[PDB]
């Protein structure tokens, strides 16, 4: 059965699933961020609306470590599962952490895992030193005293003292990931506050900004 | 088969679910609350116990938007279910909203949704100018900004950024209502507090209230 | 806030979520139907993700009562919710009952209902002599000796002997619905086997029929 | 805290609670049971709607192991939960099997055991011994084909091949249990079938009978 | 069925769940559980897997009343489950009390009861007293003021009015339990803080202790 | 953090986790599995308790396709995720198949997939041809006409028509795995029957199937 895929016709689902949008924006990216982040979640959300997207929020599993303000980023997506296997990695880890940037907001599908953490102390310090912006973990957290005094937003599921190392593995990274209903592509932009984790598709960011922005500024007037 | 509903002897059952009762309180309406507001949940819970009701508290995944003390209103019951179907509803809805009146609490069953939210900032503004004393949803909320600096009690399960319109609507208001093992019904005596909301039926909240008092009396003095 | 309906703009929204296709098949329905009802449901999956359709399968929790071929039919949608309400529902129930035609696939979202049944001996007799092709009910069925006995495919969730008078009611009918992750809108084509039912959505049925008997026959030559 | 249970009013609630009704019934009990046999479960379900009691089916995850007629019986209840400790049990397992009589359908409460199970071949074939009537076990059973060709009706959750030696114990039998929403106590009337398990309070199981009757006979002739 | 256990071979079973560790530290007990408390639990856990041990931690359900820092305590194990009964009791409760001493750390295995609370103002005012460390209950708490109040550390699942009294019982204490993948013992060396629950088993707690420092020194220098 | 690894012992936990038993037994292997055929799961299970091994099962919700009498294989580990990506995959799943021989037991781990199958009518025929003994999916099947066609053993979770391309993509086979509690190891005895699927270390296969035989010989003559 290597002729049953020659006999499908799969192109166009391949780059309805794994396109990625290089669309550049008329601002700069610092100035995209720093507009969402004047901006609720809420409001961005109900503009997607008028697109006809209806599934754009992160499960509502998904809680912030603190009532955050709106804070704004691009997605680097990672994925992992639970998995016995323990050796290799560095590999997937070391490379994963060279190619995450400032202004990044991580995005991590853990596969439901619920007997690990995939986020702690030294990947909080890692990401603070390369000035991303938050990280959305579908997941287990530790090292929260930590992560407070860092000052770096954190969304997640739940927290436990169990380490990812012998209970999970990354297997992909900067791939598109699927979170609860809403599909999540590296450069998506990623809007989080008290009220949970949002996704903008790139393609569309700059016109939600815009039209949120219009709408913001009539419900004042009326 | 319409013969077959005469075939069957239901008034008994619609008395006992849709039976109101409209008894009046020996004591004002805003003393009743008041007094109700000076007990724990807990306490008024196992005064209840002594009238055979063990089922009166809302299920455990409703929690307090912050650790409140007691909260005393009357049940203004609201009944909403996921809905792909969008038209309509502002009939349901601007009446219900003209329905809500001083010291209301209300009771949201969403038919259990956790995809959109049914309670933000419009809905608690608008409780807040209408008096309203709080509200129990047993689904999501957001604009949680806005609802804290409003300083209106809410009672949630999880918030996400998903708005109501084009997700669910609103089907009854100020009828019976099940939400977890507990009826609520218009007009019963809502309590909640930092350990979540529980329910008096109308017909023993006086008797409820003067049980509850002498207990608390009796615990200083032994 | 009745501006702020104004304030969006929805048509986009309402059209996309709201808007039933009314397109002729260039074959007899039930010339289509027939055809179908050759195919088992997963080849007509693989050919639906040629179309960029991942979510067009009821939710895994839906079981056969029988080992089925595959029976095909148009969807004929039903929404409930559990709800203590008794009174009315005649009018919702009757009217509901002189729609349902020859060839239709009822397929019921009961609001993810545990308690009670939505479908039993009755409405499977009823279906039988309106010569319905099958029914599938996202809840619970009763009386399932009379219902083998008739001869008529069910797809369910769980069996239950809670009838639905007095905890459910019937609150829209021929609207479109969402059962897991996929919308059923009235006349798409419902397709339901020993493993599950699928949803073709009515614009592309007569290419997806076409493309799955295409690959049906290159597969037994190659 | 001695005072605080002679501070309390419980005595209508242990009685409500813990009393067992010795009612005595017009005809032989063997009478009633076979009576009940000739009737489904759905129609004796709606019986008692009109008593006003809508929880009286034992919950959606129960199933039979066949497709079974009507069987009756008297509740005799089991009560276990998972636990680690291990020696013990013989006292009151010994017991337990010593007071199983003829007629007696047991309804074991598992506390909610997913690991093990409680039903099996010895107990099986000890019940068929008793000319007991069936076993309703809210959890695992095993030895399926010895259960199978001892043609004794079991309903049931699930099936493991963990025993319940080391992974539960049992803690009570022939109390009040309850199971999903309905409390089963001794002497109930059990009646199970193709579409689950229900119970009939043991004071109104004659009245319920004849209406039972009455309905059947007044439906072949409407 | 008497010869089925001597036919069996279990004193190896036995020993393995049943059996608890009389091991003395060489230092005292104030000062093994004080100095744990110098560590995270994090720390902790990752020290155990170098002992093999990856299922150390209560699951993730369970969450801290506080943000708080490490608190050390001795495992006092506690079984319960819902139950209907109500009568007795007072001796397994009573008797329960007084071997509660000071340092102990409750443990309480409520069978994942999700109606009830099993621990609230009388329990923590009657572990302050006694000089208790904590209390993890996984399930239902109440009176979370007088707790609060009471700046006696818990670690729950839930929220709830609803009393034990006629909706639990205790069954087992100061034997094994497990709860989510962890078995706990008496004498278990039991660690809380912000990120949840840990066991270290009594056998190899002082062991466990040294590597932990030993890690947390090589840290810093390195 | 590259020092961190080596600043931990992980040599031990590696040894225990991904160690495989190469023993060799001292009968041939098809008499091995043939003799463990003529047990019963149950049995085997309560054996593996006088090993101190109480999590051996797979969990509850594998089901058998067919009632079947116990068939026993060596353990084929296949480890899979929902993922979105849909590119790669041959090379991983060709050579996966190559290494599927004779007399191998497939164990599926699907990290939990409720959306998709992994198994269908190619991997049936693959199997049969290859004359593997069964195959265990912890997920959804489909193509069961065809499955049941083959008289090839099969036990899952739930049937739905979405395909594997597209919505999961394998990640390792052939190594551990871990499913509900049970480790499963390449090469290790996996035994099915009409009440689920159970796990045998290959290192202790031996013994256990001597001590089996030997307990079901003396319960025929005591």
């Amino acid at each position: 059965y290597k002729k049953e895929i020659g006999m499908m016709n799969l192109e166009k689902l391949i780059q309805d699933r794994e396109g990625i949008s290089s669309k550049k924006f008329p601002i700069e990216d610092k100035e995209l961020l720093f507009r969402y982040e004047q901006l609720y979640t809420g409001a961005v959300n109900d503009v997607m609306r008028e697109f006809c997207l209806l599934e754009q929020a992160l499960p509502g599993r998904i809680k912030p470590l603190r009532e955050y303000h709106s804070v704004a980023g691009f997605a680097f997506t990672v994925k992992s599962a639970p998995n016995v296997k323990i050796k290799g990695e560095m590999e997937y880890r070391t490379q994963m952490l060279d190619e995450m940037q400032e202004d990044h907001f991580v995005v991590w599908d853990t596969s439901r895992d619920d007997k690990a953490t995939l986020w702690g102390g030294v990947m909080t310090a890692t990401a603070k030193g390369k000035k991303l912006k938050a990280a959305c973990i579908d997941g287990g957290i530790r090292d929260t005293h930590q992560i407070l005094n860092a000052d770096f937003p954190v969304f997640y599921e739940y927290r436990i003292s169990n380490g990812s190392l012998g209970r999970c593995l990354i297997t992909h990274y900067q791939i598109p990931i699927k979170i609860g209903d809403v599909t999540i592509k590296s450069g998506d932009i990623i809007l989080g506050d008290i009220d949970g984790v949002l996704v903008v598709p790139r393609e569309i960011a700059y016109e939600v900004l815009l039209r949120s922005e219009e709408i913001r500024e009539n419900e004042k007037k009326i």
